[PDB]
């Protein structure tokens, strides 16, 4: 997360951490007690998910979980064409009983709307290069589809939508990827790409849009 701040702790309650070798490599959702729902781009053979943390080190969270999971369903036409339809469900070993502290979210039914202000929150790289020890939250203006599709040419797809890109450089950036976009209190979207460096001036970030994926959402997790 590029020019914000820590998040106040739990206040993203459906935040979960995906780690491996110690170390996060991405972000997803809690949208069910038993699903997390991550960018497909971040897709590993297993996970080891860390839910209700703030900082990573789950014995210093209490209340916090680290669950198993193994089963993902990524979306059928993920990367067809390149980098679109960027969005998987895992299934966790176990359901988890909500909390405060642990806590899923609803998804948007309608889509993204312009000029709109938006918060992402992760444990990505800062403006400095380096890497938080607690999740940072930053607040990003929804985009126009028409900036967005000329902006991402030829890769935008309607799968898409771009956030940020202000004067303020407040974006998300490596390691964010798969983490919420959060827009009225639904989740619209989720961390997948953007042109390199992050945090350019005029430059917004790329986001699974996930309005477009209700159906397939929901009869994948009732299946």
């Amino acid at each position: 997360i590029i020019n914000g701040e820590d998040c106040s702790p739990h206040s993203q309650p459906w935040q979960a951490a995906l780690v491996m070798e110690n170390e996060l490599f991405c972000s997803g959702v809690l949208v069910h007690p038993q699903w997390v729902l991550s960018a497909a781009h971040c897709f590993q053979n297993s996970y080891t998910i860390g839910l209700g943390l703030h900082s990573l080190e789950a014995d210093q969270e209490p209340g916090s979980q680290m669950v198993e999971a193994s089963l993902s369903v990524r979306h059928p036409e993920y990367n067809r064409p390149l980098l679109a339809n960027d969005l998987m469900l895992i299934k966790l070993d176990e359901s988890v009983s909500e909390s405060d502290t642990i806590r899923s979210i609803s998804i948007a039914s309608q889509c993204p709307t312009a000029g709109n202000s938006c918060l992402v929150s992760g444990w990505g790289l800062l403006a400095n290069g380096r890497m938080p020890t607690v999740l940072q939250c930053v607040n990003v203006s929804v985009v126009s589809e028409e900036v967005c599709s000329k902006l991402y040419d030829p890769l935008y797809h309607p799968s898409m939508f771009c956030a940020g890109g202000g004067q303020d450089q407040k974006d998300s950036c490596n390691g964010d990827s798969g983490g919420p976009l959060i827009c009225n209190g639904y989740l619209q979207g989720l961390v997948s790409f953007g042109k390199a460096p992050c945090g350019q001036v005029g430059v917004p970030g790329v986001y699974t849009n996930l309005c477009k994926f209700t159906e397939w959402i929901e009869k994948t997790v009732q299946a």
